[PDB]
């Protein structure tokens, strides 16, 4: 597995990311790979947020989120994607695939041995997140999930397929803007896709990708959304089963209601097919990024779980 590692200096200049670097090694199926994670709050806590970022993103997403879930007095724990923020870099395409990412994940709740679980989710984080639970149920309590669905074929839920293609400037704009440019730059992009944030904050999604050859991993998420291999119909497609007919767990959802991709169009028939899934929060002015509204939404799933 030819990969690369972005150099440290990179970080030196983060903006609100204080949270200390932890890395993990010798994944099995991931030789040579090392990953970063971050692991904040209470190390003896009963309970654990585990985070998932989507692309192009990384651990830095979930900055907002991180505090609060830890002041609650729960560990939080949020893994950067191997091609992404400080895990090690593949650099062919060919090598990122839905079961490189998931049997990733599945990796890293053994290893740490993560139980208990809150499983929060946005985008990629959910398109795999939200198929873990089935592989060790015994392991996992609460989801929060944000703007996310399942990777099913266009049959099934034709609701997770149609955001492909219509509007114009939904998903269709944002692989364009992924994928064409030879000099990709992820600041551009996140103050784009995300219109709140600061220079500082988008500069921190430029950060992992010195120039083009870093970015094999950002390039193809958005090429697995628009030709899902065999693998991920299949998985997707299991989890659907069990998160209508086997998940017991508490559900909070947030739709950020301007996503021009994942919004109410995806969000609602993603909530009917999860058992016990209260109503939405549905944030207005909130785009594809929920978490730049994080803060809110944290500090609000608490509340509903604390209170239900």
């Amino acid at each position: 597995i030819n990969a690369i590692r972005t150099p440290d200096q990179r970080f030196s200049n983060l903006d609100q990311y204080p949270f200390s670097p932890n890395y993990l090694d010798d994944l099995p199926g991931y030789p040579g790979l090392r990953a970063h994670y971050l692991d904040e709050g209470n190390s003896d806590a009963e309970d654990v947020f585990l985070c998932l970022h989507g692309e192009p993103t990384w651990s830095y997403l979930y900055r907002k989120m991180i505090p609060v879930f830890a002041e609650s007095g729960a560990r939080v724990i949020a893994p950067d994607f191997f091609g992404f923020g400080k895990s090690d870099k593949p650099v062919d395409e060919e090598d990122y695939t839905f079961e490189f990412h998931r049997n990733f994940l599945l990796a890293l709740i053994e290893r740490l041995d993560l139980r208990n679980i809150t499983l929060v989710v946005q985008d990629w984080g959910g398109f795999l997140g939200l198929t873990l639970p089935m592989a060790d149920p015994s392991r996992f309590k609460r989801l929060i999930i944000m703007n996310a669905c399942l990777m099913t074929d266009p049959v099934t839920q034709p609701a997770f397929s149609a955001f492909v293609t219509q509007p114009a400037d939904g998903f269709t704009a944002w692989k364009y803007d992924l994928v064409t440019p030879s000099d990709l730059r992820l600041d551009q992009f996140m103050k784009r896709w995300a219109p709140t944030l600061t220079e500082a904050e988008a500069s921190a999604y430029a950060a992992p990708f010195p120039d083009t050859s870093y970015q094999a991993g950002v390039r193809k998420f958005p090429k697995m959304v628009a030709q899902r291999d065999q693998a991920c119909i299949d998985i997707s497609t299991e989890a659907i089963s069990f998160w209508q007919n086997d998940w017991n767990g508490q559900t909070f959802m947030a739709i950020g209601m301007k996503d021009k991709l994942l919004g109410p169009d995806v969000m609602y028939p993603m909530k009917a097919l999860i058992n016990g899934c209260p109503e939405p929060l549905e944030i207005a002015d909130a785009g594809h990024f929920v978490q730049e509204f994080g803060e809110q939404v944290a500090r609000e799933a608490l509340k509903h779980f604390a209170e239900t």
